[PDB]
């Protein structure tokens, strides 16, 4: 029950989903280990992801916790890097696309920096980088994240450097506390918290 529509590179809706994400590259940790060396990305296509089953699925479990958080559904627009976006725009988040081994245990994790999503298209920690070459910062290869509308509730708060939520909270935050300059990271442990809004399809480039 999928389709998707090609957003013009005119329309100011594509033109805000881009700004997202150039803005939000930061430097990593690992060098760029895991998802290459750039500053930047050469957006290729932006598409919208049309599913009326998914979304209906998404704003049933979003009134629900709406109701349990004085109308506040806490929404927020995240990225998300994963080999199984192919799946995910067809049949949804589940937990399937849980990261079992992640800091904040086995749920679905979303991230505020887009290159720390760019670390998970290949697979954990990179993989073996695309599958042509085999090079976590290949230049050539065309990469997609998605731009998710995901629901937050009640978030528990984690400071620091599938199962089910915390008690009494809908998600958890991972704030960093360590690197001043990382955005926060997000886990839901529930695939109806999150609607796949736009699939963004790029490469990286390499810095001059
Ligand atoms: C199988 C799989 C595992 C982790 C990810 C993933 N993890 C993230 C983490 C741990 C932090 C911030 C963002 C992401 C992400 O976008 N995908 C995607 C798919
Ligand atoms: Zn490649």
């Amino acid at each position: 029950g999928t389709i998707l529509i090609d957003l013009s590179p005119d329309d100011k809706e594509f033109q805000s989903v881009e700004e997202e994400m150039q803005s939000t590259v930061r430097e990593h940790r690992d060098g760029g280990h895991a998802g290459g060396i750039f500053n930047r990305y050469n957006i290729l296509k932006i598409q919208k992801v049309c599913n009326k089953k998914l979304w209906e699925r998404y704003t049933h479990r979003r009134k629900e916790v709406s109701e349990e958080n004085h109308n506040h559904a806490n929404e927020r627009m995240l990225f998300h890097g994963s080999p199984f976006v192919n799946a995910i725009i067809h049949k949804g988040f589940d937990e399937r696309h849980a990261y079992i081994g992640g800091m904040f245990g086995a749920g679905i994790y979303f991230a505020e920096n887009s290159s720390k999503s760019n670390q998970y298209v290949y697979g954990i920690g990179g993989g073996t980088g695309c599958p042509v070459h085999k090079d976590r910062s290949c230049y050539i290869c065309h990469r997609q994240l998605l731009f998710c509308r995901v629901t937050l509730g009640k978030s528990f708060l984690q400071f620091s450097a599938m199962a089910h939520s915390p008690p009494g909270h809908h998600s958890v935050t991972g704030r960093p506390s360590v690197n001043g300059l990382a955005l926060a990271e997000y886990v839901i442990y529930r695939g109806e918290q999150a609607y796949p809004e736009y699939l963004i399809t790029y490469q990286i480039m390499r810095p001059e």
